[PDB]
């Protein structure tokens, strides 16, 4: 494109594994530029409710987002900041896991 500098690069190789119907992991392969912290905006890819945004330490490329529902997958964006700035953002929708437990009904 026109406007483009080597310098805030994207987290890229965004993958979203689901472990359970009530949480799901999501990683990245991390820059070599230092990283404040990741700017993480999870919501229902879908698009009925509202956005959320959770904070994760740069230090590591991962995070999991607790409290989540099933059946469901979610628009993850991730976001690098850098002392400059932040880079753009990266959306990545992960069906969540099924629900499954013993039950006596």
């Amino acid at each position: 494109g026109s406007s483009g500098s080597s310098g805030r690069s994207p987290p890229s190789n965004l993958a979203l594994a689901s472990e359970t119907p009530d949480s799901l992991q999501v990683s990245w392969t991390p820059p070599l530029g230092r990283v404040l912290h990741y700017w993480l905006t999870y919501a229902p890819a879908s698009g009925l409710g509202p956005e959320k945004s959770v904070s994760v330490p740069g230090a590591r490329s991962h995070v999991t987002l607790p409290d989540l529902q099933a059946a469901t997958k979610y628009r993850v964006l991730v976001s690098a900041i850098y002392a400059a700035g932040r880079s753009e953002a990266v959306s990545a929708t992960g069906q969540t896991a099924c629900p499954s437990g013993p039950s006596s009904g």
